[PDB]
C-alpha cells in the first residue's frame, strides 16, 4: 500500500545491509544508508517507487550510469559511481558510494552568506570537467536537473564534489519530459519551449556557482513568468533572432511595430532590463557580497572581475555562442 517501500531502522536485506538510517528523498522515492556488510562499508541505497513513471526514469539513469562507467578517463570520477542494481520487495534498488552534504547544505551552514571565491573557484572546476565529461560524443548526456541538491561533497572536510540523479537526464536530439530543469536554474531556451542540447546544463552550472559565492538565488522565480522577468532584470530582453523563433516567446514578450521586442506586463514591478547589474549582485568593487569580503584575501577586484567575466559567458542568452566546458576550463579564472 503506497508506491515507496517501508524501511525499518537496524533491518538486513539479503543477509547484507544493516539498514542505518534514512539520508535522502525526491519524487523518485527515498535513499537509506546502509554498511554492507559483505564489502564491510557505507553504501547510500536509492529506493525507487513501485510506480512505471519513476521505474522507467531510473532504468534511463541505470543506462545512463553504466554508459559511463565505461569509459577510461578520470573525468569520470565527478559523477556518482553506481556499484550495483538489484529489485528487493517489489523495488528497483540503486546502491551508490555513499557521499556528504549537498551544496545547498553548505550554504545553509554558512546562514546563506556564501563560500569564499577559492571554494567556489574549486567547485567551478570541477563542474566544467564533469560537463566536459558528459559533452564526448559518445555520451551527449544533458543532466537537465543540475542544482546545489544535486551536487555533493565526498567528504565534509574536502572540496571535492560529484553529480547526482540521471533521472530527467537525457541524451542530445531527445524531448522526453514537459517540463525540465529547476526552475531557478532553468535556461531561456527551456522557458521559451524551444529545443535544448547541452548549452542548458552550463546555464544552470552560471546560476549555481553565483549562489554558492552570494549565498542567494541569482534568479529566485515563484512561477515562469516570474522567473524570465528575474533573469531579464540582470540580462536584459532576450535577442530579437532567438525570441522570433521561440513557441512561448508571447508568454513573456510582445514583438513592437518596429520589430523590436519588450516585457509584456503582468496581470497585476520589476528593475528595467539589463539595470539590476551582476558587477553589483557580485559586488566587483565593494567589497564582495552584501560587502563581507572586503580586504579578504583572494576576493581582490581582479579576482572578482574574472569570475563575472566567465559567469556572463555561462549565462549568454544564445545556447550557439554560450561558453562550452573546453573553452569555459581555459577561462583566467582558473589560471594557476
Ligand atoms: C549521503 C548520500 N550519498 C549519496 C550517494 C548517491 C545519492 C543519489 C544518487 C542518485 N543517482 N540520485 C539521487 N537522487 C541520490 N545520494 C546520496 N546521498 C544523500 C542523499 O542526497 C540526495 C541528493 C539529491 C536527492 C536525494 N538525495
Amino acid at each position: 500500500r503506497g508506491s515507496h517501500m517501508i524501511v525499518k531502522n537496524g533491518e538486513k536485506w539479503m543477509d547484507r545491509y544493516e539498514i542505518d538510517s534514512l539520508i535522502g528523498k525526491g519524487s523518485f522515492g527515498q535513499v537509506v544508508k546502509a554498511y554492507d556488510r559483505v564489502e564491510q562499508e557505507w553504501v547510500a541505497i536509492k529506493i525507487i517507487k513501485n510506480k512505471k513513471a519513476f521505474l522507467n526514469q531510473a532504468q534511463i539513469e541505470v543506462r545512463l550510469l553504466e554508459l559511463m562507467n565505461k569509459h577510461d578517463t578520470e573525468m569520470k570520477y565527478y559523477i556518482v559511481h553506481l556499484k550495483r542494481h538489484f529489485m528487493f520487495r517489489n523495488h528497483l534498488c540503486l546502491v551508490f558510494e555513499m557521499l556528504s552534504y549537498n551544496l545547498y547544505d553548505l550554504l545553509r551552514n554558512t546562514n546563506f552568506r556564501g563560500v569564499s571565491l577559492n571554494l567556489t573557484r574549486k567547485f567551478a572546476q570541477q563542474m566544467c570537467t564533469a560537463l566536459l565529461f558528459l559533452a564526448t560524443p559518445e555520451l551527449s548526456i544533458i543532466h537537465c536537473d543540475l542544482k546545489p541538491e544535486n551536487i555533493l561533497l565526498c567528504n565534509p572536510k574536502r572540496s571535492a564534489i560529484k553529480i547526482v540523479d540521471f533521472g530527467s537526464s537525457c541524451q542530445l536530439g531527445q524531448r522526453i519530459y514537459q517540463y525540465i530543469q529547476s526552475r531557478f536554474y532553468r535556461s531561456p531556451e527551456v522557458l521559451l519551449g524551444m529545443p535544448y542540447d547541452l548549452a542548458i546544463d552550463m546555464w544552470s552550472l552560471g546560476c549555481i556557482l553565483v549562489e554558492m559565492h552570494t549565498g542567494e538565488p541569482l534568479f529566485s522565480g515563484a512561477n515562469e513568468v516570474d522567473q524570465m522577468n528575474k533573469i531579464v532584470e540582470v540580462l536584459g530582453i532576450p535577442p530579437a533572432h532567438i525570441l522570433d523563433q521561440a513557441p512561448k516567446a508571447r508568454k513573456f514578450f510582445e514583438k513592437l511595430p518596429d520589430g523590436t521586442w519588450n516585457l509584456k506586463k503582468t496581470k497585476d514591478e520589476y528593475k528595467p532590463p539589463g539595470t539590476r547589474k551582476l558587477h553589483n549582485i557580485l559586488g566587483v568593487e565593494t567589497g564582495g557580497p552584501g560587502g563581507r569580503r572586503a580586504g579578504e584575501s583572494g576576493h581582490t577586484v581582479a579576482d572578482y572581475l574574472k569570475f563575472k567575466d566567465l559567469i556572463l559567458r555561462m549565462l549568454d542568452y544564445d545556447p550557439k555562442t554560450r561558453i562550452q566546458p573546453y573553452y569555459a576550463l581555459q577561462h583566467s579564472f582558473f589560471k594557476k
